[PDB]
């Protein structure tokens, strides 16, 4: 049997134990500032990821076990003109070796819009910019090897207030949940579906965030992690 | 600073840890059955409930602190005909002298359809039967002081399915959340609403489930708990 | 799987998932007084206990299974003329209904000086008077079912010093492991052995502490717990 | 505040959230075999050490907060002529970028046998070989920026038994504690001193093992680790 877990109920200045890439800063409030802020105001073009710096044991091949998870997280989007937000954040599984992809609406995990199995991605997306693969309207996406996502349900941005999230995975039923809160104003969210780790991913991945702002001037937002804790228990086999 | 927490994956025939009120049994299965069953069938006119032996220390005058809690667990509730259940099963929340109350659509919680402050009782009900209070459909509800719930939402019964629950307590925010995730069919559930525990219970409460079926011989449904955690923290001052 | 814990940094007035027996009262600083004090000195002949309120299910006879536990605290012992030292404190695991017992060198925990398996109790023991059946100077003692312990250690008793204890029970190898540290001085004690609990206890036994001052005014000394943590773990059967 | 956490009951063939260093390795019953073992037997002047992936905050600057922490793990000697067993194991915290240093009585440690403040390493040994700088027979040590332990207490390897070992760090108090159960005989060690982790340590270090064999070929003894749990945290300021 392994374990793993982590908290942060706040984040230092140069973390050690997480692996910034891109953009990614921590804020003088204790922030994951995801997406690069100039004079409080948020910068076009960004993009930004953090990762736990440990390897997580997902599944075994010799035991032919799977993990249970469970990460939760408060994060912040604060867009100027909420009409044009984008393009959103989200929370992943990838391999160990995991790199930046592309900016804007592939949210920094692709490199193209199309599906791709030797991706290895698992990500529950918050998308705030509805481009040509997305449905209708902001939403929340189960993300499996692509951008164009396996599931979504509406979600209604609420502008500069905290979102609370809970993601977790049930290896005994494959399932994957996401709920998202907003305390402020009683509004909450939650959606799930099958999704088979140990077909998708690698027995080590490494877990995080990304998020991108928009690729026009005028289609920025900010996007910031303020706490977020995470568990894991890879069992004994039958 | 005070923490409560308890585990129990299924539960064993004579549990002395817990408070076992009405007709409650254990199974041989390992269930918390809160409705009697006879012969594979479940019986009328029953309420049950448990609640678990020591009290939760929520808020602290003495302080000025309020607990954080989250409780998971798994139900089952099997109506032979789904047209005809009732009436429900809620996690709840009262004083530590708690006995049970009327039976049938109260759940076993009140004595009557009244919102009366006195009762200190904060429940998260998930509701079968349409009495002349409810909202249409079957809803999982949020209740204060009254089986008039505060917030409701609808709620589609998968008949003999095992339901994962969640409900949680932000004091900071004053908000109760509930989930219900139905793995088999990938449906889920999710409400929150504002309720200030110091202002609602008492600084030491028992919590636990009731349950009641229908007072007519053909509006009938089991309701049995498979698996509970609970988990409690009442922090230091500042 | 049955798992219970629970964690107190300090106590508040009128702990309600606390059974307090005797002479114990919660003080305006927040510890655990087991014996009496009057005008700032220990009452002889006083005797405290204090157990948590609920069951804890230590082994099942249903699935042959045992529980590991770990217990933490810390204690302090005053007494105004060292030599003059008495009674002592222990922590114990009872059956359930368990009631105090004789004061003085018995300390609260049994009704003689004899071996009786109906005793049902464990206990490691913080003994500061040579009794009859006590080895030469002060000692810390594992008791199984008689106030003659099984097996001891000499302990010198740092007066008015915070010790920090750990008891520990590894089902696995029947093994008790009870240590003391004195962080202000760094002197540090340990000491274990086999004990069956299976053999010894009923299935739910409820824990705590229990203290006594010496029987004659000039013997006497203060008790006091100022924290406690116990985590127990029921596995599931192998 | 932040948390770190970590459980394996066993370990995995390439286990990636481990850095395997000098001749560890895996074995194929789930150990961590830190000295080389050819053809069932224990080879000379070998070195290995095995940290977790991940740094650990231990303390940290912008909230003047100081970490505590507990480890447990299971681990077997069996040295085949027992008077001539060396050199012996350690448990250890070191800067992140910390590399296997000389071999033998070193223990894989230190560079020499001086006292050096820019080691910056914290470590329990179990210590089988008498060196020109050790107290007479067999001892488990604490040892703050030099192989010459600040304080040790005698300690009689069990030969091929297995070892259960609990070190702890009070920030409050500035003590370390380490204990050892044999659980098979019934003996127990436990050592605690005083070490200011905020002025040995960096902020950030990495937490794992080391052990040697002797640098003759009749001096050897294999070092194996079973089971290894951790878990740290770095409080809140005030
Ligand atoms: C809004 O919620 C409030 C809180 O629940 C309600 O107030 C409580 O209502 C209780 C009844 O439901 C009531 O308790 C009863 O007290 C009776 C006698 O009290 C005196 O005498 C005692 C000795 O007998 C003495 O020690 C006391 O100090 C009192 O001076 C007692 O006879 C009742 O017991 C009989 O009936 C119950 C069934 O309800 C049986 O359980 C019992 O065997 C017996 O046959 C009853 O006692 C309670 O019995 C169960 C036991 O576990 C309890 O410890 C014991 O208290 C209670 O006093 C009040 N509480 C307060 C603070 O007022 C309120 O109800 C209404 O208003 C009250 C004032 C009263 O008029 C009720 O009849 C009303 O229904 C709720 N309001 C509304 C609108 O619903
Ligand atoms: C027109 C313009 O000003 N900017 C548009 C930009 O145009 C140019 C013009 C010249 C060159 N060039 O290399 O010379 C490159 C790009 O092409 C981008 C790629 O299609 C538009 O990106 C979209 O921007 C949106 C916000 O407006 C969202 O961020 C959306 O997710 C994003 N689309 C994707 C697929 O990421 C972007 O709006
Ligand atoms: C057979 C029948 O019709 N039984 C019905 C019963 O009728 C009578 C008729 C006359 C008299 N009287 O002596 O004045 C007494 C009872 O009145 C009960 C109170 O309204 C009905 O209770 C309801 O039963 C439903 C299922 O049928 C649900 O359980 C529902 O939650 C429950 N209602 C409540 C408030 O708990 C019950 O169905
Ligand atoms: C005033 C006095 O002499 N009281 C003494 C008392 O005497 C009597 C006198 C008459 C009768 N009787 O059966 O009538 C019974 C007892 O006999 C006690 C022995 O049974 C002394 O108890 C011991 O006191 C010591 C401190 O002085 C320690 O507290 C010690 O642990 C304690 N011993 C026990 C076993 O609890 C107790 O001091
Ligand atoms: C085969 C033999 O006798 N080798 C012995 C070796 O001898 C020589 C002699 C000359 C030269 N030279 O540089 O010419 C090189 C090696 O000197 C080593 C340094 O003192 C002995 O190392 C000690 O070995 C012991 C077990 O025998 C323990 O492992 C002990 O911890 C270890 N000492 C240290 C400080 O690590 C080592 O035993
Ligand atoms: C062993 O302990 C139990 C309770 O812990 C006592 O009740 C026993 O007392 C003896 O048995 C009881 C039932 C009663 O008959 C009494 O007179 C006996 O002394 C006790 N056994 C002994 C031998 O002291
Ligand atoms: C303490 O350890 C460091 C880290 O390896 C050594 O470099 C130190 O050596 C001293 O400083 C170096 C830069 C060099 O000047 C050398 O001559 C010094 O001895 C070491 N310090 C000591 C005193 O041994
Ligand atoms: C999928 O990804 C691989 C690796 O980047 C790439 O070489 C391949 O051509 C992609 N598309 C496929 C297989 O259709
Ligand atoms: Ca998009
Ligand atoms: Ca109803
Ligand atoms: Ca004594
Ligand atoms: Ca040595
Ligand atoms: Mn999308
Ligand atoms: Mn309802
Ligand atoms: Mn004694
Ligand atoms: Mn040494």
């Amino acid at each position: 049997k392994e374990t793993t877990s982590f908290v942060f109920t706040r984040f230092s200045p140069d973390p050690q134990n997480l692996l910034l890439q891109g953009d990614t800063v921590v804020t003088s409030s204790g922030h994951l500032q995801l997406t690069q802020v100039k004079d409080g105001e948020p910068v076009y073009s960004s993009l930004g990821r953090a990762l736990y710096y440990a390897p997580i044991h997902i599944w075994d091949s010799n035991t032919d076990t799977v993990a249970n998870f469970v990460t939760s997280f408060s994060f912040v989007i604060d867009a100027p003109n909420k009409a044009k937000a984008a393009d959103g954040l989200a929370f992943f599984l990838a391999p160990v070796d995991t790199e930046p992809q592309k900016p804007g609406g592939l949210l920094g995990l692709f490199h193209d819009d199309r599906h791709n199995k030797s991706n290895h991605i698992v990500a529950v997306e918050f998308d705030t910019f509805k481009n040509s693969w997305d449905p209708e309207g902001t939403h929340i996406g189960i993300n499996v090897n692509s951008i164009v996502s396996r599931k979504t349900i509406s979600w209604d941005l609420e502008n500069n207030e905290v979102a609370n999230v809970v993601i977790s995975y049930q290896a005994s039923t494959k399932t994957l949940t996401a709920s998202l809160v907003y305390p402020s104003s009683s509004t909450s969210y939650i959606l799930n579906d099958v999704v088979d780790l140990k077909q998708i991913l690698p027995e080590y991945v490494r877990v995080g965030f990304t998020a991108a702002s928009g690729l026009s001037k005028d289609h920025v937002e900010t996007h910031d992690v303020l706490a977020w804790t995470f568990d894991s228990d890879l069992p004994d086999p039958s």
